[PDB]
């Protein structure tokens, strides 16, 4: 190995029905993108990463590019990426409407444009974190630590961290005539534990996570409690059967509660790597209703 370069991508598309919506095609979440690998010793690799992506607007950004540094002491990554939150994950094996059960994103979207990440795996074991750099107040705070580890048939991990955004849109003022942004100053911090057992076919998932939405300058706390509970099992060749039941309530310090339930059940068929096909159901509810969701995509992978 010199080093390596990788062109790669995915074709994605989907046909969406939210209830009391109107339906929706397209092929947002495409990617296309640019791996490069470069080996400078036997304790030093070097990573240039850049991945293009679709929007749904047919505008083409940059959605993630990386410097990675590879050591005998884990992979350093700086540069705009998903978090090591949205890395780690839960049990949600959905394709389109779980995963509401995972309270990581709320303020960062799993994404912050200048962030170094780090990451140790030794023998099925691993440590991963992440620093968000804040600038101009334009780039938000985030401070994240996860750890895992694997015991036979049986993966755990835990950790959280803390996001804040000094400006992050809230809503929406008109006085007489001119309309401008709501922002407020608001930190998210959240923990989680996750247990993922594998049983044959059958993979079970659980995920408990905790999080809590403070405002700075205004007495506002939303306290947030989640489980997803989620499961695969493989029925055919490259055929999955999945599902999952997703709760999170929301306690606000000013005595408002509200809650809200999702179920997914669906089916994936893998063709082969560069393939996939997948459909799923979607029963969403909660405090303020019983929205009733599908979807049907595929995907072509290079
Ligand atoms: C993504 C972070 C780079 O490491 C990939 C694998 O690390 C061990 C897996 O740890 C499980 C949680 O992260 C899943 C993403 O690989
Ligand atoms: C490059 C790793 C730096 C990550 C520091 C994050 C520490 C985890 O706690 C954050 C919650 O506060
Ligand atoms: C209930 O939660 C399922 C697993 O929770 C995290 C893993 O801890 C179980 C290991 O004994
Ligand atoms: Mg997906």
């Amino acid at each position: 190995d010199a080093g390596t370069v990788d062109f790669y991508g995915q074709l994605r598309t989907e046909l969406k029905f939210l209830e009391d919506k109107d339906p929706t095609i397209g092929s947002g979440s495409s990617r296309a993108g640019v791996d490069a690998n470069y080996t400078v010793n036997d304790s030093l690799a070097l990573q240039g990463k850049v991945e293009f992506a679709l929007k749904d607007s047919g505008d083409m950004y940059v959605r993630n590019h990386i410097l990675g540094v590879k050591t005998n002491f884990g992979k350093f990554s700086f540069g705009k990426q998903w978090t090591t939150s949205d890395d780690v994950y839960g049990a949600d094996y959905s394709y389109f409407f779980g995963g509401t059960g995972l309270r990581y994103g709320t303020l960062s979207d799993a994404l912050h444009d200048s962030q170094v990440k780090y990451v140790y795996e030794a023998d099925s074991f691993w440590v991963k974190a992440g620093y968000g750099f804040p600038e101009d107040n334009a780039k938000q705070e985030l401070a994240e630590l996860y750890v895992g580890a694997t015991f036979g048939d049986l993966a755990v991990h835990a950790g959280g961290g803390q996001n804040r955004d000094k400006a992050f849109k809230v809503g929406s003022n008109t006085v007489g005539t001119t309309t401008t942004d709501i922002k407020a100053d608001v930190t998210n911090s959240y923990f989680e534990v996750t247990g993922e057992y594998t049983i044959g076919d059958a993979l079970i998932g659980v995920t408990y996570y905790n999080a809590e939405l403070d405002v700075e300058n205004n007495p506002l706390v939303i306290d947030e409690d989640a489980i997803s509970v989620a499961g695969t099992y493989k029925v055919a060749d490259k055929t999955k059967l999945y599902a999952g039941y997703e709760y999170v309530m929301q306690e606000a310090n000013t005595g408002a509660d509200e809650d809200g339930t999702l179920v997914y059940l669906g089916v994936e068929y893998k063709f082969a790597s560069w393939a996939r096909v997948y459909a799923e159901y979607g029963y969403g509810d909660g405090t303020t209703d019983s929205a009733n969701n599908f979807g049907i995509g595929a995907r072509y992978y290079w």
